[PDB]
């Protein structure tokens, strides 16, 4: 182990964070399915793929560091909120909260001296100001919709072919 | 249009489908751990694979006008006292869904959801393979006791698996 006990800590704690992102956006999904919004959920959906690919990478960088991955309980999601913009009012706060997480490990990474874990995280910071602006933009359309159901189905349909 | 009653044995399957395949990813936490990349690259596809069934189980639930809800995940184990106890922890995982298919395929047969029994149908097969291929790698083991150089053989071998 070259990494510190510390830092594989806090990187593993953030592979369980994701994996949880993954299931609470499956959730979201199981709203949005039950609302009849297909590609609300069909997005919400890759975006769990994409959560997932995103622990992969945590998880095959502790093993290259030395370290080894523990998982931990996962607690059961929200499954219902009070509509597409309490949903993805919901997606927001946790693309936010996480955002925030993956601030602590980088500097933890950088008070810790650890190099690569840092210049590791460098892709994630960037992966998520975008990933959180795209988040926020879907919030602020939905707005200006306003209830109008032309247009939110013109957002389903249109998110819904995120590839 | 599916009864209440065959979508919450639907929606239990799903949930526990999922818990296998976080039970399989954990197997692989323990393996490359002790340093078997062939035994935990075949967790990975098996989790994986386990994933997959969770989603169709998903697809069926609204194809049916039911609504999936996702419980909670217990954590997995973390250590056993090596490969051939873990595979064992893993046959005797997958012997314990089969008969939980099975339970489903009567429940559904009585009630008689012609559609839901159908498609089980497929998993009562796909899914009693899963064991046998558990079963052989146990037995694949046992025989090895040992020989750590057919272990890492069997090591290699299986983490080809695509």
């Amino acid at each position: 182990m070259v990494i510190s006990e510390k830092v594989r800590k806090a990187l593993n704690d953030q592979l369980n964070r994701e994996i949880y992102s993954s299931y609470l956006y499956l959730s979201m999904a199981t709203y949005f399915d039950a609302e009849g919004f297909k590609g609300f959920a069909h997005w919400m959906k890759k975006q769990a793929q994409e959560e997932l690919t995103h622990a992969m990478k945590f998880y095959e960088y502790i093993y290259e560091r030395g370290g080894r991955v523990e998982l931990e309980a996962i607690e059961k999601p929200p499954s219902n909120w009070n509509g597409i913009k309490d949903a993805f009012e919901a997606a927001l706060k946790h693309e936010e909260f996480v955002t925030q997480s993956i601030y602590n490990i980088l500097e933890l990474a950088s008070l810790a001296l650890d190099h690569a874990t840092v210049s590791f995280l460098k892709w994630f910071v960037d992966e998520q100001v975008e990933e959180e602006d795209q988040v926020r933009e879907i919030l602020d359309l939905l707005e200006k919709a306003f209830g109008q159901m032309s247009v939110i189905f013109q957002l389903d349909r249109y998110l819904g072919q995120r590839e």
